């Protein structure tokens, strides 16, 4: 039945299994979907969120290799607007966890979940606790 | 035309863009392929190659999220045998760079290439040279 357009934005820095579980989840919200991933720009991220270690090109080249990803918007806008939804014909925005209030109010919000500990920072911890 | 079975084995530890470029390359050796990825066991790797930081389960869960990967054998045998080719009906083995001599001799070897510097170890270097 109807193909549903899903939009998930993020930094997607040092992409780990937690990101991928999230993308798979968005991708499978409905039986027939197109998953659009948005990749935040270097400057906006570092100005609003924090340090990023991978460039925009690098963070986006990786997402191209993920099975669940159908389209990539890179760079994507930092805030999602109603115009943005209409331009890309987006039916739902998928993200963890108001700045999402207006999307919930419109019934266009689908919550997805983070997976803890599986991150690339916590992997060096493992390498490092080879040493007392 | 004919669907070609491709087999690429590896450790696939802390999967980076270099691994993924390799898998994409194997996947696209022929127009119609099935790419089988083999994931080496924890013990055999640590006994023959070196330390691995991710478990077998973890290294395999990640590969499931890669677009190019059609089938996963986990754990895969450490050495590839002619029996192994017949059991999984494999037409070509894809790997970098003899222990591949017999496969070349049989015309069943397809070379793929590593991409340098894009590895997860070299990313902490980048984080770290935030400090003089
Ligand atoms: O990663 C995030 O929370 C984010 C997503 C989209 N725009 C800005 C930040
Ligand atoms: O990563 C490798 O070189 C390897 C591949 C398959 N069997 C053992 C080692």
């Amino acid at each position: 039945s109807k193909n549903v357009v899903i939009y998930a934005d993020g930094v997607y820095d040092m992409l780990h299994l937690g990101h991928m579980k999230q993308l798979e989840q968005a991708k499978k919200l409905f039986e027939n979907t197109t998953l659009i991933v948005g990749v935040t720009s270097d400057n906006e991220t570092k100005l609003f969120k924090g340090q990023v270690v991978q460039t925009l090109e690098e963070r986006t080249e990786t997402l191209k290799h993920i099975r669940w990803v159908d389209e990539i918007i890179s760079p994507c806008p930092w805030v999602v607007t109603p115009e943005f939804l209409e331009k890309y014909k987006i039916d739902y925005v998928a993200h963890d966890d108001d700045i999402y209030a207006w999307l919930k109010r419109a019934g266009k919000f689908k919550a997805t979940q983070r997976t803890e500990g599986v991150s690339t920072t916590d992997l060096i911890v493992r390498i490092l606790k080879n040493y007392e």
